[PDB]
């Protein structure tokens, strides 16, 4: 439906592994969005060509306030356009990296607006969502918005997605687990300098606290961080959970 001709491009917002976000204002409204620009010649040089639109056309219809929203799109000859939401405050990333750690309401707090979103995913069937900060948004009033493009690294992973077995909802509560470990401490709790060694420490769950973590915060990351994930919680749980609900919003 919507050409380039339509959009006022502007400064560049982020770059991913498809394709860079620029800022953009449609021109009849004056609306301002972030627009993606991807080349399809990349897309089909790595093979990733509709195994991605697929999750175009459900993250369409995939709306809360804490996810990022996905317009539209459209393509020309060489290239094909995302219009998204924008995220007036910018990454969870490098909001986290200028205080080193957060504190433990802006943590509880986070973890409770990524946890209803995931429950939310959870009842779409969507599972599975990539919430490193740096794909963690922030709107105008401070909002977490997740903001990933997956359906590298390990770190966020849980044990059966790197050992090779099936997985389900509960690889989203790892994940949980680790953010509200990394905002806390401001690494994540299996970090390390290569793959290989990072492959252990989370198979073996090999994490430890700074002195400075209050004890409600390691019970919540070590109920979270459970090999078996039959044994951890549910998303209802963990909003339910003491030291969230003291802390958070
Ligand atoms: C909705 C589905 C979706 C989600 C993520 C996508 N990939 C993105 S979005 C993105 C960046 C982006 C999108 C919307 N809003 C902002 N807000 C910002 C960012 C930076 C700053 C700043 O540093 O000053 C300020 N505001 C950033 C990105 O880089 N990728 C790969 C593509 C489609």
């Amino acid at each position: 439906q919507w050409a380039l001709e339509d959009f006022e491009i502007g400064r560049p917002l982020g770059k991913g592994k498809f394709g860079n976000v620029y800022l953009a204002r449609e021109k009849q409204s004056k609306f301002i969005l972030a627009l993606k620009v991807l080349f399809k010649a990349q897309l089909e040089k790595a093979g990733v060509e509709h195994q991605l639109r697929r999750e175009v056309e459900i993250q369409s219809h995939l709306r809360h306030p804490n996810i990022l929203r996905l317009y539209g799109y459209f393509h020309d000859a060489t290239r094909v356009y995302l219009i998204l939401e924008y995220a007036p405050l910018g990454t969870v990333y490098r909001e986290l990296q200028k205080l080193s750690k957060f504190d433990e309401q802006r943590t509880a707090t986070y973890i409770t607006e990524l946890a209803n979103a995931l429950s939310y995913c959870h009842s779409k069937r969507v599972i599975h969502r990539d919430i490193k900060p740096e794909n963690l948004l922030l709107g105008s009033a401070g909002e977490l918005k997740i903001a990933d493009f997956g359906w590298g690294t390990l770190d966020y992973l849980p044990p059966e997605m790197i050992e090779g077995r099936m997985h389900d909802e509960k690889v989203d509560l790892w994940s949980l687990g680790v953010l509200c470990y990394e905002f806390l401490v401001g690494k994540p709790p299996f970090e390390a300098n290569t793959y290989q060694e990072t492959y252990k420490r989370i198979s073996r769950v090999e994490f430890t606290f700074p002195d400075f973590v209050t004890e409600g915060a390691r019970d919540l990351i070590s109920r979270l961080l459970k090999h078996n994930p039959s044994q951890r919680p549910m998303l209802r749980e963990v909003l339910e959970h003491p030291w969230i609900t003291a802390n958070s919003s």
